[PDB]
Parts: C-alpha cells; structure tokens; sequence
C-alpha cells in the first residue's frame, strides 16, 4: 500500500537521510582521516578509514530517509566504478549543494532556476579546471606522478613508468603475484575487451569482486545463445578435457542465466559468460578475430556451416588465463598459431591503407592494436603472502591513479583545485534572480572539500580556506605536514579526471534532490 | 463481511483517493515536467518523469480511497492502450470535474442533471475541436509532423514520412533493430491481424510487454481447440523440427490455457495462442487465407477431411517472425508459394468486380490488402546497444504520434486546444438549472491542462491562461521557451485523437464518480 | 456456543440487517436507476446498476443482522429463479412491511393478527391485480409486447413473435449464437424436461450458470444408480468413442456425486448427471420415450434383461447438444430412427382416443408434444463477439419477459399497478383491531415501488404518487421521459406474473420477520 509524500516533505526527509550518510562519510576524508567502526554480524568489528565502505555499509530504516541515502550511494559509487577516488568528495559536495538548495527554496525560490544556475556554475568550473590542468606526457613526469601516487615510493613508480613506456599509455597493464623476491615486468601476448559480468554471482574469488581462472579453450559465436540445450553439449568437453573452457559468444537467453547460476552456485562450474565485444559488422570481425588469435572459429551463422551443438574439441583455442572483472574481460597468452596472427595483422595493416572515414579507421585500428601488441603483466614479488599481497594492492592503486592522471593531467591536491576554480568565475551572467542564487550556492560549496580535509586534521577549516584563498596560485595547505607548501615542490596532486567526475556527479544528484516533487514509497 | 457506505460518504472517500492520484500525476505534466521518485522493493529508486508509471505505481490502502484511484487508473490507462499520450490529461480533467461536481452537489443539486449538462458541454466541445482540427494529408506535412513529434529531428521524420509514403497511411509499419550504422527501410511481405493475448503470462520479452519469436511454421483451424489432447500432438513437431511452430486457430477451451501457462511458465514453451481474426463467413476465408499465404491448410471442419490430431509437418507454412502484442499479432515474411499468392489476389480482385454492399466490399478489400501489400519494417541503426536501443524507442514514439495525428488532424499543443474550444461554446441552451451548472463545471475545467502545464514550468498559471484567452486564435504559450509563440511557426502540436479521447474518458469517469450511490467494499 | 436472543431484540437486529440490504438495493430501481460500485478482491471494481448482483454481494458481519439480510436474499432471489424481474420490488416491499410491522408491534399489538390482516390485504390485492390484468393472446399483441420488452426494438420483437407463432406459446424456444450477420430461426427436432443440476459444480461454462455440451450418445435407466462401480464402465465408452456420452437415469447414490465432483472438478469429465423426468408409471414411459427417440434403451429393470454394467456402445442415441441449466435440461437434435418416432407418436395419438381422466390425458399429451413437436432454436447474428454476445443477452431478456407476460397478461409498468390495486380495496372487513392495522400497513406499503422509482429519477416521490392516485385509471408517470403518459400509448408495461410474485414473496418474508420469536445464532 504505497505511501505518497508531496513536495517539501519528501525533500526534507530525503535530505535528512543524505545528511546522515554524508556526516558519516565526510569524517574519513583527507590524509588525516578518522576511523569508523562498522560492526559486523558474525565476527569482530571492521575498523575502516576509507569513505567507500562506510557508504556501502550505511542503510537507514525510515523509507523516505533511505531514499536520500540510496541516491547518493548509487551516484558516488558509480563514480568509484568509473575510477578510484572521490566517492567521498562527491557525497560531501552533493550534501552541501542539496542542503543549501533546500534552504534557499524554503525562502520562496524556484527549483528549476536554482538548478539552472547551479548547472551554469558547474559547467563554468569544469571549464576552468580543464584550463588549469597540467598534463603529464613525457616518460619522466609519468614516473614522478607514479611515485607521488605510490606515497613517495620509487621502485613502484619506476616499474609503473617503465611498463607505461613499454606498452604505451593507451595500452593494457595488469598486476599479478610474483614467485620471487623483487618485482619485474614481462610483456606477453594477449588482449582485453570491454565486456563484463552478466550476473554478480559468476565471480570466482570473492576477493576484490573478480572472476579469475587458468588455462582454457575458447569458443565464440556471432549469434545469441538462445537455449540451454545449446549449452548441454558445452560443459560436455569441460570436464572431459581437463580445461575449464571459455565461451564468449553473445547474450545468453535468460534461461541459461538462471540455469548457470543453479549449476555453478553451490555446484561450481568453470565456464565463462561474457557478452559480445562491439556492435554489428565490426563485432563479427572481432569475434572471428578472437577466434583466429586463439585457434578456433565463431560458432554462429556463416558460410562454412559450423554450429556449436556438436561437441568438437578439435582446435578451439590456446589461451592462458581469463580474468572477468565487473566491466572488463582479459584473454591472456594466446598462441593459437603463429601464421594466422601475423597474417591477420597484415590484413588489417593493408585495409588501413584505404583512406576511409574517421570511424572505420579507429574501429579497425583497435583490432590492429589488440592483435599486434599485448598486455604487460606486472609480476610483483616480496619477502610472504602478506608482503606481496599488500604490495600488489599498493601498486594497483598507484597504477590506477597514474593512469587516471595521464588522460586529463593533474591539479593541486588536498582539495585546493576547486578552491582555485572559485575566484576565476565570478564573471558569470545570471539571467533570472534564482540563477544567481544557484551560482552563490556553488561558489559556497566549492570550498567544502578543503574545509573538511582541514577540519579532519584538526585546525579550524575557515582560517585555512581563507589563507589559501588569499595565498598565491600554487601554495596549498598540506594536512600531513601542517604548513602551506606547494604543488610542484611538495608533490601532493589529484588527477583532474577525479575532481571533474566528483563535481559532475555531485551536481547531478544534488539537482535531483533539490527538485524531487512527490516521492512514492511502499508502506512497511 | 462486506462494508457498505451510502451516498455522499462513499463519494467523498473515492474523491479523496482520486485527489491523491491526480495530485501525484499532475506534477509530471507538460514539457517542463518534474521528477517523481517511486521507490522499489529490491533495487534503487526509479526516478521517472512521465505520468503513466506514476499512476500504475500508486495504489492506496483505505478501500474506499483505493476505488477512487482504481477507476481513473483503469479508464486513463485504457486511453493509453488506445494511443500513447494524455493519460495525464485524462486523469487531471477527471479529478477537476469530479471535485467540482461533488462540491456543487453538496450545495443541494441533482446528480443526474449535473451529468446531463456536463455531457452536453463535452459533446459540444468535441464538435468544436473537430471543427478546428487541421488535417495532415500531403506527404510533406506528414514529414513536418513526424519531425515535430521526434523533437525537431529530421532523419527520423524523413524516414517516418518515407515509410508512410511507401506503404500508405492505412498500412503497417514496424520498427526493428538495425545491424548497421544508419537507418533504412525495406518493404517485405507479410501482414498483421487484430487479435492479441489470451493470457498476460504468454509474453516472451518482459521488455515493452510483447512476445517476439523467429522462424516458425503455421497451423490454423476454423473450430475452437476443445481439449489439450488436441494439443498433445501439437508441441510434438515443435521440438522435433527445430522451428517453434505457430498455431492460431481459435479460442482454446480453458483447459489448454492453464495447461500452457503450466507448460511455458517456469518451463519455456515456444508456441503461440491467438484468437481468430474476424467473425463468421469472412473469418473462415481469412483463416484459409493465412493458410494459403503461409503454405498449409486450416485444420477445422471442411470437405477435405483434415484434422489436427495427426502430426503432419508436411507443408505447414513459411513465415518469418511472429510478434504478438497485447492486442495485435504480426506474421512476417510469408513465402509459402508464389503461385498461390498471386492466384488468391486475382480471385479477390475478381470478386471485387461484383457490385455488392458496402460491408462485403470493405471486408474483402481488407483481405486484398493484407495479401497484396506488406509491412514496411524500419531498420534503425546506430553507432551500440544504447544508441540503437534508444533511437528505436524515440522513433517508435514519433511513429505512434504521427500515425495518431494523420487520422484526425492536429491542433495547438501545450494544452491550448481546449482553451480554444472554450470561447466558442457559451452558445449552449441548458434546459434545467443544473444543466447550466454542469456547463459551468466543464467551462471551468477546460483550462486545467494549460494551467498545470504552465504551473509545472513555474509561472503562475492564472495569468498565462488569461493572456492566452485574450490573445489571438493561433498564439499559445510555450513552456520550453517561456514566451507565447504559435502553432504553425513554433511547431508545438497535439494530435486531435489524443485530446478528444482524453476529454471523453475524463467526462465518463468523472460522471461515474459524481453519481456513485452506494459503493460496497470488503472488510479488510 | 449458541447465543440466543428473544423477542423484539432479535427482530430489531434482523430488521437492521434487512434495512441495510434494502437501502442498498432500492437505489438501483426503475429506469432512472443508479450505479453501485461493489469492489472486487482481485481486479477492478464492478460498476453495476441492477438489483440482483447488489443483493447477492451484500453479506454483513453481525450474525443477527446477517440473518435479516439472508432471509430476504433467499426469498427474493428464488423469485428471480422463478422469473427474471422484481427481485428489487420484493426486497423493498418486504422491508417496508417488516419495518412498519415492527413499529406497530412496538406500540403493543398482536403479531399474529397483524400477520392475518396483512395476508388478507395481500390476497385481496392479488385478486384485484388479476382482475385488472390485460391478457396477450393474438400473435400481433405478442409482437407488440416483445418489442416493448426489447426496449422499442422491432427486429427482436418480430423474431420473438415469429418463433412464438411457429412453436406455440406453451412450446420451447432457445437462443444460440449465429454464424452470420442477421438473425434467423430454424425449428429442429428435440425436447426438454424439467430436471436440473444435482451439484452446482457440474457446470461447464461459468458464464450464465449453465452447462453446455455437443454431440453425444444417450443412456438412461428406470432405477437409481446405486454405486460408482456401476459408473466405472460408464466413462469407459466416453473417451473411447470421441463422444461425451450422456447418462440421465435417476438419482446417483451419493457416492457417485462426490466421486464425479472429484473426477471432473480439477480433472474435467464430460458426462451428465440429471434426475428422472417425472414420477412412477409415467416416468418409466418417459425414460423409454427418450430412449426410443434417441436410439437406445432404458438400462434399469425390465423384461429384456438389459443392464448398464456391460459397456455396449451399440445403438445408444443420436442427439445434438445437451444444455443443463440449474432447473431444466434440453436434449437437442434427436435423429435415432425415423420409424420409431412416428410409430410412438401414432401410439400416443391412439391411446389419446381412450377417454380417460384429466390427469392421464394431460400427462400423456405432454409426451405427445415432446415427441411430435420440437424446439425453435433462435440463431441471432451480428456484425463480432461483442455485437452478437450482447444482442443474444438482449433477446434472451426480451424472450423471458414476453413469455412471462403471455401467461398472466400485462399491467401498467413503472410500479403503478399496485398503485391501482390500492383504491379498489378499502372494502375489506377487519375482524379484530390488529387486522385493520395489517390492512393499513399493506395500503401504505403498496405505493412504495412507485415512490422509489420516482425518487431515483429525482422528483419528490410523494407528489408523483398523489398525482397518479388522483389521475385517471390509465395515466401513469414515466420516469424515462418525465411526464405522465399512458399504458397503451406510451408502452411501458410489467407482466402480471412478476408483480404478483414479488408481492407474494414480500408478504411471506415480511411476515416471517414480523413474528420471529427467538432466533438462535452461533457465537463467532
């Protein structure tokens, strides 16, 4: 029996929910963070200090307060999916925009013009941020940024920069445990394609939300798997060939989905279920390209009249491991046959010399790359399944941060970037009156991240923000030390992609909370 | 133990229920709509901005308030079934008539004469609307209306107008995903008949409430399927011929209904269950016409002594796909044999030259069309299962809007059409006194849609309505821009069929709520 | 633990229950009726406007109020079973007699003399009504009454009068769907006998509370079916001959009853269970007459030594369809052999020439008719399973109304008949004092139907009744128009059978409520 609450009532309750969540996440922000003890049903309390687990763990009771929390959770954690940082920045900015917006609307404003002005200011700030971003291109500044991302370490930074030089920034790098003492890298052959899970229960290792495997044979199709009878002679050669074979054909027609959850969940099957890597004419070429690289053929609809129903283990595919993340898949160590690989590379490099549109050119260049070059596996060693299993996580975080930095440059860390985007954009023209109110709201919640990063350390945040504002254009407060230092000298930076994405998601979700206009909730 | 409430008590409670529903739907009306966050039991909140999902999602608790909501839900959503728009307009008009009617009756009126006067005014307004409707016939204005319906887009408008020119307005157009980049159309052979689901669980794809399939063989009868023993040798050649065969004979005698729900629901059968396309002598001819077009014969009662009990896969039917909507069915790609098709077309075109009544003439001309012409499948491409799967929905909405416009013309959009039907019809003669009260009620709730479309944008609705009323006969307010512009110039239109249908359904359901006269409800 | 309430307490509570029911049914009375929204557990509200469904749907909670409602429900709805109309008139008259009776008894009266006087007045009014009834005999006035019963329609009236002329008023007429456009009639061979259901779960089509079938073979006995072992070799030739054979022998000995509910309910058997058509010596002749007409023989106890235990499909019976209503059964299309039919007709017409008593004469004349003449099936067509399936219901209602009118004539409609029986019968002699009180009660609740039919339309009922009372002897108010018109001219009539039956049932149930004298009810 749905319960329906109109206008400012629903907005007030949703804002209380998001207020609780942002209170509990803004604590663990900055370098001088703070612990937060999230109790666990069975076991010891988890003592964490990062803003993603706190947010995932909070979920209130009142249903108009759980909506406020759930909206920001979804938006911020999808920014986290996009790249790793700023799930806290997004949440705190969203709360600070939504609360001030609700306050101004309660004084008789127009919650369409408020949104219009806020989005005007947000787009202006994104432009100014891209104007102030300092890029990172040369393989030396790449090393410097990798070192800074790895908390001053040099070996991790050196190895990351070395791999980036070896495989090109727009390449593939993966991290694996090393059966040695010190770390090394070894370019191998293989590729990855941007298709992920179809079911969150398909994962193999509950650690890290991933699904890892080992040596396997491949089988692909250009047509959707329409039945489970098409999959009965699929696990047939699975246990009958000592290889957990791989099938990545196309979307499985629902029945196979629940069927395979039944036949792996609590049973433990070892096949794969990933979608098709592209669309249309290029997708068929990519399916046959994976087939030719690994050894087999596409079992769809073709002129050779091949069909997957027959269990043919003949020449499926020589792969290494398959690692299906949430939104990516990686086929490693493909050594089907040497002739076909160089042959297809020749074919692609020939068809490149055809002077076609800037869509087909790039869409075939991607196949060229995926078949010519290869991943750069990063074997990280240690003394220990603690030393290694920790240095792996640290180097993975450093790799993600430096790769996110490479694209859009870097800006001042510590939440001072938006603090520099403030003073440039008092040059906005507000049409209405409430557009100016939206601009004021953004100009007031632009110095929230720096304020909370300072207040977590302990010094009063207003004084620090004012000092930074009246400081130079490169001197920003440093919470780890306690004095205002620099960007180039002190080396505390944030990739621009993270700052921009956090600002965009905060603006979007705060607007959706500032003009709600009945919410409808079920009665408990 | 039924609970019984008499007279104005039941009407008051039902009106409170409809007041809540119309409050929650009138928010999302017009171009400058508003979000509404309908929470979901398992998952994230759904943030919607259209008035159909809100209405379907609301259902109250008090049983005399749930009736008020349920009546308007049913009526408005069947207008939505009839054509796509104005489920919000109907609901808001119905609430505005019912509330004012209850108020006038509470001052000692006669709730039969009130209804009589209201229906007088409604019929007058329908007449005036048809008087002011501007038709769309020439293939250029068709393109203009298609573009306007597709939000200014030209390629979608051009393709819609092109298909309409190719297949004739009173033809068949369908939309399918395109395995390419840009869109195209390809007239194929096939037809559709106006028979739908017999069970809402027969659907295949839960998306869009449809039941799609692929290549199949056909089998039809002129006599009802009286048993399930008649259907035991029906799925026999289903799994034994690799074609999910099609059976559209006549109504299945109940036992087969629940049986097939048991044998597909949680099992997954792939046959069809659609009724007969017509009535009597013509229906037999149509059944045999589908049979001759596809390849087989009608398995009913005839002189050739054929019966469906024998599993004869001999010459059933060469069809393409079958797509059973809620209230329509479409048999595509019929290539049974070339001789029989042209032969039967010759037979029909010969029997046309017989000078019969204007019933048999049209009833045979429909068969002539369904066998001579064919559908115009619209292959829409894109870059992507997001680009395509979105452009498909946009082009489907544009197609429905332009087809609904073709029939009865177009009128001024933005809810100004009824605002133009007001001033013409102060020339009504009310017999009683309460007939004049009904006329006043309609003349006051005729400018509700424009008022709410303006108030959603934000400007006070009374001033806008008054300005429009004292404006010209073609200048209407435009909420997307904010200034009064036009109909021909600005290009904001509403098909007449939608406005008229919304008005009729509002009048009907509001009358039924204005003279309720005990309602009987179960005790919880 | 029974709860026992004595005297005026139980009568007061039962009267409150009947007051609620009559309030809710009296609303939907007359031509200008009123809707009543009876909610349904699963689905949309049912918006009805007839007084039978309202009454069947009401059932209160308090057990001394549910008895008051249940008594009038039973009595009125059995009048409805007898003929179709006046389930509302009976209920309203019963409430108006019982309430006034309770009021007079509460002033110290004698609730035996009250009943005596009331029944005196009721019998007087029945006599006066039969005195004023105008018969309908000639085949032209039959057509006029059929047209009036079909709401002015002429084709329905013409077809009804035509069938009545063809088959004789005391004949058989049935209505079936027509596989054509316009309607027609076709006298066929067959008969019906007055025996119905033995179990309300034996029905086949839940629509209309009937049990319809198709071609079948017959088997009858003169002795009761004493076992289910006698029925094991009965469904044997049921599925083994492709005919759902018919067995109408005699009452089945209980075990077969629950057994056949088990073997059809949720299973779906297709045999029949109807009792014997008569009593004794004539019943045996009728059983063998059905046997000779259809083809077989009676499987009871005889000189030929035949018994049903053997499965003999030899010469059972050539029937058409069997349609078992609640209290009737119809065996259609009997073509066993031509010789035996005319032979038995000759035998009956010979034994007619024997000059016997006026009991055997009629009891054999009925067999003569059932074997010589036949039903007149009425094939009604339409454009459509809506046009037909509605015209069928309209023609069925018209047929029932005209047949009920043929027997006892017709009187003024609109509830003015009793209003004409009032003034004639102030010439009654009351013995006691309370007999005069009963007479006054009837003379005051005789003008209740006209008053409520007027008040439903809207004009104050007292003025209309007084105007009619001081009007002529043929001018009665007309609610559809609004002016006093006529009986012969305006053509608004009610069959006398309905008025008389409604009055009798109202009197009976009101008396039973006016002298209750403890009721005993279970504790919840």
């Amino acid at each position: 029996a749905k319960d329906v609450k109109f206008g400012a009532d629903a907005r007030a309750l949703m804002l209380q929910g998001v207020d609780l969540l942002a209170d509990a996440v803004a604590v663990t922000m900055g370098p001088k963070g703070r612990t937060v003890i999230i109790e666990q049903s069975w076991g010891s309390p988890k003592v964490t200090k990062d803003g993603v687990t706190v947010a995932k763990s909070i979920d209130l009771k009142d249903k108009y307060k759980n909506i406020g929390a759930k909206l920001v959770q979804d938006v911020a954690n999808n920014t986290n999916e996009e790249a790793g940082d700023g799930t806290t920045t997004a949440t705190v900015l969203a709360r600070s925009i939504a609360k001030e917006g609700f306050e101004k609307i309660s004084k008789g404003a127009n919650p369409v013009e408020i949104r219009r002005g806020v989005m005007l200011a947000v787009d202006a700030v994104i432009a100014e941020l891209k104007k102030q971003s300092k890029p990172v291109t040369t393989p030396e500044e790449i090393a410097q940024v990798a070192t800074i991302s790895a908390n001053g370490d040099k070996e991790i930074g050196n190895i990351i920069s070395d791999a980036m030089k070896k495989v090109g920034r727009k390449g593939v790098i993966t991290v694996k445990d090393g059966k040695t003492l010190n770390d090394e890298l070894e370019i191998i052959e293989g590729m990855k394609f941007d298709r992920g899970y179809i079911s969150p229960y398909f994962i193999n290792t509950s650690k890290g939300q991933k699904c890892e495997f080992q040596d396997a044979y491949v089988l692909l199709s250009e047509k959707k798997i329409s039945s489970i009878q098409s999959i009965v002679p699929a696990l047939e050669i699975a246990n009958a060939h000592r290889k957990p074979l791989v099938i990545i054909a196309e979307d499985v027609d629902g029945e196979a989905l629940s069927t395979l959850v039944l036949n792996r969940l609590k049973v433990g099957l070892q096949v794969v279920a990933v979608k098709a890597p592209g669309f249309g004419d290029n997708r068929k070429n990519q399916l046959k390209d994976m087939a030719i690289a690994t050894g087999g053929a596409v079992f769809g609809e073709e002129g050779l009249t091949l069909n997957l129903e027959d269990v043919q283990p003949h020449d499926l595919g020589k792969v290494g491991e398959v690692i299906v993340t949430k939104d990516d898949a990686m086929l490693l160590k493909g050594k089907g046959d040497k002739a076909q690989i160089e042959k297809r590379i020749q074919e692609i490099i020939e068809q490149l010399d055809v002077t076609t549109s800037e869509y087909e050119k790039e869409k075939l260049n991607e196949r060229l790359a995926k078949l010519s070059d290869g991943v750069a596996v990063l074997k990280v060693g240690g003394t220990s399944d603690v030393e290694v299993n920790e240095k792996k996580d640290r180097v993975t975080d450093a790799l993600n941060a430096t790769r996110a930095a490479v694209e859009e440059g870097i800006v001042l860390g510590g939440g001072c970037a938006l603090l520099r985007c403030i003073p440039a954009l008092d040059s906005l023209t507000p049409a209405n009156e409430d557009q100016k109110i939206g601009i004021e709201i953004i100009k007031r919640t632009l110095k929230i991240p720096a304020m909370t990063i300072a207040k977590n350390a302990g010094v009063e945040g207003s004084l620090i923000v004012e000092k930074i504002m009246q400081s130079s254009s490169e001197v920003g407060y440093d919470a780890m030390a306690g004095d205002f230092v620099n960007m180039v000298e002190k080396g505390i930076i944030d990739p621009t992609k993270v700052v921009r994405t956090a600002l965009l998601d905060a603006a979007g979700v705060a607007s959706l909370l500032t003009t709600a206009e009945v919410v409808v909730t079920e009665i408990p």
